């Protein structure tokens, strides 16, 4: 526990630009694009305000619109006076990928129209497009092959406060050792590594800081409607902040939480409110109305385990049930406790064989050890139980492919 | 039950089938079987044929049935198996986990052709476990795929008895032969015998 993020002052203007959304959409080659951006102002709207939005690659502008306040009708009552969306024609665009993580630069400004600034945001854009078509997770029209990790914020000296040499450190481990996706499991991540993903290319799933893993049964919480409102700003919260990253492909709703109607609800205002990325979640059996994606937990290759209720069925096998059309990428699999990721191979062989499978998340990163000192003031890597913690689940804590100071297994 | 149509030798296999002057030739052989066999119950899928590649007359002809009998579903597996003719994937000689990929054509790894991108249909082999001689070594593998698998329904085995003829000796005894054993040529020896029995019935 703690205040374990930074902690920050910011001073907006009265009249200010309080919230922006950018999307891009493409023609069927992909070789011309439409970058959309919704501007939100609070404060006085006067006839003389303006948004500009400008799209830099490097130090040459591309694109640019300007419009005064005043959206589009929208309903009996009018539209939105303090909103205004933009639309910029952009040709040929050079497409962000974990591959090539090509990145442009979108500059917001609120200004009046003789030529005044009243205050610019900014974010860094990736020309992307995802979507899920005939069953495949699609990358600017290809279907994707995840190497991906959990990874938690974890610092074996600083606990779970995570500072930029690790996040870098960390990115340049994953992919110098090929990998190309990230689960944030099981929580929104500090604002920095995002940035990071989108601009050295990780292909990231968002997810919200809900788990309830130890109700019985798992959706006592998720199930019932007094504890929506909490989990919906669980949700909401980290959609409105982190929509604009391209690194970010698909949304989850949480972990370990069971399936409950909040779940579906929730699902259904992420696809509401942003189109753009497919949403996943993997409670109540992987495959259940709020996921878009089939996304078991430590499903096998071949092997069925026919748990009642929430089976894990082998991998190739899931694909084809009665009815099944989904993609199938596991949130997390390949166990990497102590020596562990026995059978991996297994897993690639099939990844590539089977168009629908596409790849996984190892569990996980990095394992969760804490330095302790000896009398001596010699160090050693402490786990559960060992600041006398009680009950505790011992060397549960430790399944990375690094150990805590990232020197690898 | 199947139709008496088979092009096999034609270069490419469907070129009479793809040809509409062939199409009343054909239209025929679909048309007066389901005439005749359409009220017996133990019909449960008719068939367009077989190995006479993928045409536009089979097309034609599935649609017939589908129309006048709605209810058996219609299969054929010229093509590629799982062509616009065919309620069922029915491949033969795809292997369990193993893919062949013919150009055109390709014999997917069961297990993997029922999950191909947008495919939804029940597979079947018309043809698997090709019993020719001492043979029928993986046979335990097709059966555990389709207890697995609920798509995976099964097949018919290639096939039940050898079409071996008796042949009598300058002895006046009796012996089995295949091809080539009348004079006839070219032939292909021994491919007419692939049954699980012999021509007498005895099993193998
Ligand atoms: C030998 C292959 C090119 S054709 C193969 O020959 C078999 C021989 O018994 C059967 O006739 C099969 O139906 C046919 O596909
Ligand atoms: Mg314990
Ligand atoms: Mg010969
Ligand atoms: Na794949
Ligand atoms: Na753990
Ligand atoms: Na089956
Ligand atoms: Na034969």
């Amino acid at each position: 526990s703690g205040i374990f993020r930074d902690v920050s002052l910011l001073h907006k203007p009265t009249t200010q630009i309080s919230d922006f959304h950018v999307a891009t959409r493409f023609n069927d080659d992909f070789s011309r694009a439409v970058l959309e951006a919704e501007v939100q102002m609070c404060g006085e709207l006067r006839d003389y305000l303006r948004v500009t939005v400008s799209l830099w690659q490097g130090e040459t502008q591309v694109a640019s619109g300007t419009a005064p306040f005043g959206g589009e009708i929208i309903d009996e009552r009018g539209g939105y006076a303090d909103r205004v969306t933009l639309r910029l024609n952009v040709e040929n665009p050079k497409l962000w990928s974990a591959e090539i993580p090509n990145l442009y630069r979108a500059v917001v400004e609120l200004h009046t129209a003789d030529g005044t600034l009243i205050e610019a945001e900014a974010c860094d854009v990736g020309f992307r497009e995802v979507r899920i078509e005939n069953g495949l997770l699609l990358l600017n029209g290809k279907p994707l092959l995840i190497r991906g990790v959990n990874r938690h914020e974890h610092h074996p000296l600083h606990g779970q406060v995570m500072d930029e040499q690790t996040m870098v450190q960390d990115i340049l481990l994953m992919k110098q050792n090929n990998f190309n996706a990230v689960r944030c499991s099981h929580y929104p991540n500090h604002p920095l590594w995002y940035t990071l993903c989108d601009r050295y290319g990780l292909y990231v799933v968002d997810e919200a800081n809900i788990e309830t893993h130890g109700m019985v049964p798992m959706n006592r919480l998720t199930d019932d409607p007094r504890w929506l409102p909490a989990m919906s700003e669980r949700v909401t919260r980290m959609v409105q902040r982190d929509r604009n990253h391209p690194s970010v492909i698909i949304w989850s709703l949480g972990n370990e939480s069971g399936h409950g109607a909040n779940h579906d609800a929730l699902y259904r205002w992420i696809k509401s409110v942003d189109p753009s990325r497919p949403v996943q979640y993997e409670g109540g059996g992987a495959d259940t109305t709020a996921t878009d994606i089939i996304c078991p937990m430590y499903a096998r290759v071949d092997e069925d385990q026919p748990f009642p209720a929430v089976p894990k069925w082998s991998i190739k096998k899931w694909l084809s049930l009665p009815g099944e059309t989904r993609p199938l990428i596991l949130c997390e699999y390949a166990h990497a406790m102590g020596n562990s990721l026995g059978g991996f191979a297994k897993y690639w062989q099939a990844f590539r064989q089977y168009p629908r499978l596409q790849g996984g998340f190892v569990w996980d990163w990095v394992d969760q050890s804490l330095i302790k000192y000896d009398e001596n003031g010699n160090p050693w890597s402490a786990y559960g139980g060992d600041f006398g913690d009680t009950p505790n689940d011992r060397q549960f804590c430790m399944n990375g492919l690094v150990f805590a100071d990232r020197t690898p297994h």
